[PDB]
């Protein structure tokens, strides 16, 4: 048989997408969406439906044009949720507004409306990942969430500072990347072909694993971000993966059985002090790429968010 | 007559060097240092008697092998800006460690021993600028250091963010870099020639310049860091300009008159409400060349500290 099956023997199979027919033909345990994959799914025609409710949503709460704007975004994002949760068992991941990533008591704030959101349409807090990007601030922010009862999904994971930060800050789930430091690796070093033992996406979850199984860490470990096969079955024990339709289908398509590639046997080691803020900072800068792209991924997604306004305040 | 006299009745002109001979040579009102110039002056064979100083004056200090190359190192880069002051009218900049950017307590203590030690040599604070990253943390300690009658040098100026949150704290000095945007600019866009008014270090200080000056800030800029001449006569008229001896001998070998560029003669405008930190994160990540070249510029600035800390630790 596949090796979507095999893989599935060893990790949690996620699909990353707002797109509904996904679920239905690889019925995967959790669904991943971020601005930007809401922003496509808000161009699917049957999804027309959705956007018009939220608008219609958005236009009861108040005759306030701005307000509007962020109501009917916020409800769509959770109406795709929705329609997400009929089809999947497990959690659905919503990402708050990215202008937010740099401020804790904003994304707090934020993090609790959308939670409203679903709890108000009848969905449960178990069901639910609010992601965040991992700033320093989004780490904060998501360290009180987890107290409050809301778990979190700590997106653009590229620095050990960032894995140890929200380790320590026990949230959820962690989303560290795998493609995109692929993709900095090769613009910025003369090296451009990895085999997929020696990519480093692949080497720095595999080394967060580590850490965090090996200090008793119950955050998930969810491997995201892919640009190839290759990368997927390497973390073949990964406890979660969230994959893109794409290479789901690749997956389902070749044929042979794989072997689980990551695992911790050994003994539970003793945890360091907490990384303070200024610890993590050095840290954190130390490497270029985690700088970059951390930075960078703020930006894209903060578009995403801009353009999702300008389509809702077209139709009010 | 030359370019360098002529730059001087716009601009004062400071020696980015931590060389004498230099000091001889062009007669600058101030001298700039960092890590990597003590470093490069450290290997001159006058300066011998400066590292021995040093060494016999960290062995009077304590008997502990890690303390004494943190004294020794120090008195260095003291004993370098002593011997500056004896040629130069106006300042020294001598630069903290930058192992302590993202860390205001400790930059604050480490800002305080340097001065000190400049003090016990009989010289008083207003001779003096500490040079510190213009990270946040940076930012916040040059605030309280210039309450406590001690002068800054804010360095590895890059974003709007970073201008504006030194001029809303009050620091003394800015010295927003030229020659580093280039460098970043030639190396992520594919236009690798620029005309000197396009240059965008140019334009950076340019229109931190403007900001200053249309609000009534006191703080003085200094551009730093150059390439080229070009960027140089473009910026005549700035407060300041910090230039490396090679490229102070260019100006007073090149013959004819410059007109001064940057002035501004208008009224003085309302300022806004202070940058929070959040705002200053975000809007400061919203600059890809100042994300990747400030982190940078403290990674280089850290190495080339241990560099200094090896060679002392080779001769205790």
């Amino acid at each position: 048989t596949d090796k979507l099956t095999s893989l599935r023997q060893y990790t949690t199979v996620v699909a990353d997408t707002g797109d509904i027919a996904a679920m239905k033909l690889y019925q995967p345990q959790d669904a991943t969406t971020n601005p930007s994959l809401i922003l496509n799914a808000a161009q699917i025609p049957e999804y027309r439906k959705l956007i018009d409710d939220a608008v219609a949503w958005a236009k009861q709460q108040s005759n306030d044009r701005a307000q509007q704007i962020v109501d009917a975004t916020d409800k769509l994002a959770v109406n795709i949720g929705l329609e997400i949760l009929k089809l999947v068992p497990g959690r659905i991941s919503t990402q708050v507004d990215a202008r937010l990533s740099y401020d804790t008591e904003a994304s707090i704030a934020k993090a609790k409306r959308l939670i409203k959101l679903y709890n108000d349409a009848g969905i449960s807090n178990d069901r639910i990942l609010i992601k965040l990007a991992s700033t320093w601030q989004g780490i904060r922010a998501a360290e009180q969430l987890e107290k409050e009862g809301i778990n979190c999904n700590l997106t653009l994971l590229f620095s050990f500072a960032q894995a140890r930060a929200c380790a320590e800050a026990g949230v959820f789930l962690i989303s560290p990347f795998v493609g995109r430091i692929l993709d900095w690796y090769k613009a910025n070093t003369d090296k451009k072909e990895y085999a997929p033992a020696e990519d480093p996406g692949v080497v720095s979850v595999s080394e967060i694993y580590q850490y965090y199984k090996e200090h008793g860490y119950e955050t998930v470990v969810m491997g995201a971000s892919f640009r190839n096969i290759g990368e997927i079955l390497e973390l073949a024990g990964c406890d979660r993966l969230t994959i893109a339709p794409t290479l789901l289908k690749e997956l389902a398509e070749s044929e042979g059985a794989i072997e689980r590639k990551l695992s911790y046997t050994g003994e539970v080691k003793a945890r360091p002090a907490r990384i303070t803020e200024s610890e993590f900072l050095w840290q954190h800068n130390q490497d270029p790429m985690a700088v970059d792209k951390l930075a960078e991924g703020i930006r894209k997604f903060a578009i995403d968010q801009e353009k999702l306004e300008k389509m809702i305040g077209d139709l009010l």
